[PDB]
């Protein structure tokens, strides 16, 4: 028997909250980058890697973590993700001295492991908790919560910590931040103890009801996924999109400031505009897939509009009209961020009934791999040739992704599971 449970909204609310906190810790060093250089006495190279360290950790650690999902269940993953998120925050405030930078690094690495238990989960949490209609929008809300942390992590950190020169007074203001994040993370950890069950009393969908019945080697499931040509094409195309989005967000500050001397306040606002606009895009994408369930057609059109946004952004950025960048970065951030819940849910369609922890996990690895490759490669291109070739470099790889996306078949397998009734 299929019956939706009321707890599903608390589960996503709690998960999106501690994914919000984990995303806060990702960019809390980037927002205060100028000050953290002065406090710890390190180069900007080190502080940038406190955010980049999440990318290198996801790639190797996912396959063990994605293996823990079947063996120990979903609850252990969220508990480990929230507890390490809490532990990684309490290690931070052991480092309020200029000479205690390594404690910050190991504190961030603990949060870095905590992401692997978080970022690939939205597809898995939505499947096990939500019905056939809400399954697409629930994954969007979790991505919506994750993106909210980046938005909160852009405007809150510069408020709590002023740009003061005295270390002793500076350490106090940073300490309040670590208590707030540590306090929030510990409270969210306590919530995960209570409300976050392993699975509802009844299956939420006929797709999940069939998934449990048919559910053997972990390496066998990996082998099946890479035999699927459609999934392999989706992994590459999703990586080229989400990877370019990570390359866009990380490198946008240096591109905008290059054309507009000064204007760092607006440059931070443009970076916030993508995150805020992406919040609308993520939710709209989830609701649209709920009503229409046209995963293949939506993926192609949304991904093309991502290419169009890059084409417009590349050639209008040089124009010098700063108010244009808000719309183009906002429009582009609307579609790339709306692609993330769309990519995760399209992967589940192509790879049902294999676990959503691996399918959306391998999509994330591609995003991390291309996100790293595009970050350094576009960084050298911008330094050596300027930002205009840097954006065209992203445009070319988004063009190849556009062609490959057109070759993905509409092999929606979990839709067929619900149709049988």
């Amino acid at each position: 028997v299929i019956k939706v449970s009321r707890r599903r909204w608390a589960v996503v609310l709690v998960f999106s909250c501690y994914s919000m906190c984990n995303s806060f810790q990702w960019i809390q060093y980037g927002s205060i980058n100028n000050i953290f250089m002065h406090f710890y006495g390190v180069s900007a190279f080190a502080i940038d890697w406190l955010s980049m360290c999440y990318m290198l950790t996801y790639i190797p650690l996912l396959l063990p973590v994605a293996w823990l999902l079947e063996k120990f269940g979903l609850r252990t993953i969220a508990l480990t993700g929230s507890a390490l998120n809490c532990l990684g925050a309490w290690v931070k405030l052991g480092s309020l001295k200029p000479h205690l930078f390594p404690v910050t690094v190991v504190g961030q690495l603990i949060c870095s492991v905590a992401q692997v238990f978080i970022l690939g989960m939205p597809s898995r949490i939505a499947s096990v908790w939500f019905g056939a209609n809400e399954v697409s929008t629930a994954c969007s809300v979790a991505v919506f919560g994750n993106q909210l942390g980046i938005a909160i992590g852009f405007l809150v950190p510069p408020v709590l910590v002023p740009n003061i020169e005295d270390r002793d007074e500076l350490a106090y203001h940073i300490s309040i931040m670590f208590y707030i994040i540590g306090g929030v993370a510990t409270l969210l950890l306590i919530l995960v103890i209570i409300v976050f069950k392993e699975k509802p009393k009844y299956p939420p969908s006929r797709a999940q009801s069939l998934s449990y019945a048919l559910t053997a080697s972990y390496l066998g499931s990996i082998a099946r996924l890479f035999k699927n040509l459609n999934f392999v094409l989706l992994v590459i195309t999703y990586g080229l999109n989400a990877g370019a989005f990570y390359a866009l967000s990380t490198l946008l500050n240096r591109m905008v400031i290059w054309h507009y001397p000064g204007e760092e306040v607006n440059a931070g606002r443009i970076g916030l505009t993508i995150v805020i606009a992406g919040m609308l895009g993520a939710v709209i994408s989830g609701i649209w897939l709920d009503r229409s369930k046209t995963y293949k057609e939506t993926t192609l059109v949304v991904y093309i509009m991502t290419l169009v946004g890059m084409v417009v952004y590349t050639f209008t950025l040089n124009l010098g009209h700063l108010w244009v960048v808000f719309i183009t970065a906002g429009t582009m951030g609307f579609f790339m961020t709306g692609y993330l819940p769309l990519g995760f849910e399209f992967a589940v369609e192509l790879t049902y009934p294999e676990s959503e922890g691996i399918s959306s996990g391998l999509l994330n690895i591609s995003a991390q791999v291309f996100g790293i490759i595009f970050t350094i490669s576009q960084g050298q291109i911008i330094d050596n040739y300027g930002t205009k070739p840097g954006n065209i470099f992203l445009c070319v790889f988004l063009t190849l992704g556009a062609a490959l996306t057109a070759f993905i078949k509409a092999d929606l397998r979990r839709q067929k599971a619900n149709k049988e009734t």
